[PDB]
């Protein structure tokens, strides 16, 4: 802080487009005459947009005294993120969470002569489990000093409010990063191609794909909110049902401005053409493709660890250092219906989920494998089969049934692969699940 | 670690003159005969000025034990600012003390005729200002290794005292600072050449000398408070006057010594003879031929802007660091009367003042500038003025009349010079002003 | 405990100092080679052997 700022104009920043002035000036019967009669129109075009450094100036009348400041004005900001409403409660001790899905089970036929050897047989549940583990510990770093400030500051009020703001600066900036934080969360699931992909044409190429986006969105959410469920609209396969007051559609101001002007100011009835479920406008995913993404209150899984403040003080130098530490978990459930509803180009198969993805058995037994493909178009994709453990004896049948022999011992692999690219351009989509043996 | 010494004889600190020791071991009808019936002279001739290293002194009773120290004292001891009288209040938030100073006018002829042309006239006032600011931050460092002492003292009450002894050592140091800069304050003031010189001759040269500097500084006095006012005391040539009661005159010991041995307890009427005003005493001035300053009341402009003091503790090294802020504008005022009275060679001019330091005027418009100059004798000198704007058409008078050219854009600067020396080395004594120019 | 720093310093602070300070006081006056272990120095040893 040493005030010596010397001969510096008011025209730091500006590149002027046409020169106000010689506009007003040199105008004949131009748009500018209204601004002839002003007696002093060029003090105001000078100084009207604020200057970035002031200096000292004498008094008109008595040269002596100094002309000073009348009136200092502190702005306040305070900023949130629309997306808090989807965090969940809280975690303070731990580091991992852990989630658990049961799925149904297979109906046998009624036989009492064949019942009276198979009392006591066993069938294992299906049971399903996922994890996740905190991932983001930050912390914001300020520091005021308060003796060092009280030279710029006639009020206490000012400077009261001036350190205030400048705390409040860290909330906002804290409410930020959460905000980005949280939004990339849709990036990077799309990134890791998680999401059941509906292909449409353009929101906003012409009002008839528009209104199709629009049936397209309403018959997904219809599928997704049936009675008895679907294995068809989440990445772990499982038969699951979704509530219409859970669903959230995430779209951008643009869709929804050229929505409302097109096809609800005007069309009668408007609540027959228009969205389902809670909509959130945000500003625009980064994926290319990305339109508007449906997805279930239970999708997101994130979590808050950690929340504090801690302040020190220099004796020698005196001021005050804050720091805030946020600790955090971001992830998302596998279990819950997430559609993307891409407009770009779109393979025809985006992944393949093999139902058990890890599964223990003897050294000599048979494993059953069920595999789905997510295809984009209606066409029908077959599915090769096949198992890479370094072991002989165990083999696979194209059903997917693999069954094991007791010679050997290490870890299996278990690939379910499809063919969607043309002859001599092989495009390979491989779905993996991996297989442990006790000895 | 062990701090200890070694091979120490107590003459390390001692410069013998004649061996007293010795010398009163062989005298006769010398004056050290009243010294030969003492038993333990030796003992304490020897350790009559103090030990300053406590050696290992084996006991009477066993030789084999140690020795216990009878008694601690510790020595505390208090300094103050005398100066500390003059000081003004505080700032606690500001940076920049403005002095406004009005002027007397002129008075005009009186005159009908002309009186019905310029009856909306303008006649500026003459107003001068001066600025202070915060110009001394400092702070003052200790440690103290608490746990580190508490072993070496038996008393806890020895230990406190020692603490205290250590604060009381840092206020005396931020004291004796102070006082420093008060006299350091005149000093500068002195070197800069604003003070009004007197000369004198030595008052300890001579008792006929010393009754002079009497006379000299009563006259002085009276001259200051002279009812009517006068403008050859002040820096900056206003119309001032002083009351006696604010007259404070600052002198060494050696005078105040040599005063009342010489002519108050000879003569009767003291009041008739000695001081006028307040009068106080200092050791002294850094300035070579400087005697002795009378200055008003409101001459000192010093204020304080913070005073506190902080503490830290080291867990690691188990000691305490102490420091003191002090943070204080030291200034004086122009507007206020101070002269100097001086013994030796001091140089005829001292500074010349013009009495507008700063003028705005426009592309037409004339300035009118005052020169006042500082001379020692009665001699006359004459002026010579000049601009050094850089430009042609402006040019200023002989006798200080300064005209613009029609068309001129550049900062003026007024001079007007005296020269004090001879050929082949020319002595010059410059005041100068600022000129800014209106559109 | 864990409410605020304020409270967290001042619980960890004194229960470190003065159970640390009592506990380790208290064990290592039961070590072995605890008969030539003296309490604190006496005052006046005058560091001299008679």
């Amino acid at each position: 802080m040493r005030i010596t700022f010397n001969d510096v104009k008011t025209s730091l920043g500006i590149t002027e487009s046409y020169d106000i002035v010689n506009a007003i000036r040199n105008s004949q019967g131009d748009n500018f005459k209204s601004y002839v009669p002003l007696a002093t129109a060029n003090n105001v075009a000078e100084v009207g947009a604020g200057i970035l450094i002031n200096q000292t100036v004498q008094n008109d009348f008595i040269t002596s005294l100094v002309d000073r400041i009348g009136l200092v004005v502190i702005r306040q900001v305070s900023l949130n993120n629309p997306l808090k409403k989807f965090k969940k409660g809280q975690i303070p001790l731990g580091r991992t969470i852990e989630e658990i899905y049961t799925d149904i089970t297979k109906e046998k036929q009624y036989d009492a002569e064949e019942a009276e050897q198979k009392v006591f047989e066993r069938e294992m549940p299906n049971v399903k489990t996922l994890f996740h583990e905190r991932n983001r510990q930050g912390f914001y770093h300020q520091t005021i000093q308060d003796d060092s400030l009280k030279t710029a500051f006639v009020s206490w009020g000012n400077f009261e409010s001036f350190v205030s703001s400048i705390i409040n600066a860290i909330y906002n900036s804290a409410e930020v990063d959460e905000y980005e934080y949280m939004k990339l969360l849709v990036d990077n699931y799309y990134s890791k191609g998680l999401f059941t992909t509906v292909k449409i044409d353009e929101p906003t190429s012409s009002t008839g794909a528009l209104t199709e986006f629009v049936k397209k969105m309403r018959a997904t959410a219809r599928k997704l909110t049936l009675p008895q469920g679907s294995r068809d609209w989440n990445s772990m396969a499982v038969r699951t049902r979704s509530y219409m007051e859970d669903l959230h559609l995430i779209i951008d101001a643009d869709l929804e401005a050229e929505l409302d002007v097109d096809v609800l100011a005007k069309a009668f009835n408007m609540n027959r053409t228009d969205f389902l479920g809670n909509v959130t406008v945000i500003d625009g995913f980064a994926s290319t493709g990305l339109e508007a993404v449906l997805v279930d209150k239970d999708w997101f899984m994130v979590y808050d660890n950690l929340h504090k403040m801690e302040t020190v003080r220099n004796p020698r130098g005196l001021y005050w250092n804050y720091y805030y530490h946020v600790w955090q978990t971001l992830s998302v459930s596998r279990f819950a219906n997430a559609v993307a509803f891409v407009s770009g180009d779109v393979p025809a198969v985006t992944q393949v989920i093999v139902s058990p993805n890890i599964a223990a058995v003897k050294q000599g037994g048979q494993q059953q494998f069920t595999a789905y493909v997510r295809a984009t178009n209606a066409k029908d994709h077959k599915v090769v089969w096949s198992v890479e453990g370094g072991s002989t004896g165990t083999a696979i049948t194209g059903d997917g049934l693999l069954s094991v022999s007791g010679n050997e011992d290490n870890q299996l692999t278990v690939k379910a692969t499809v063919d969607i690219g043309t002859e001599d351009k092989p495009k390979l989509v491989v779905g993996e699940a991996v297989v442990s043996i006790r000895p």
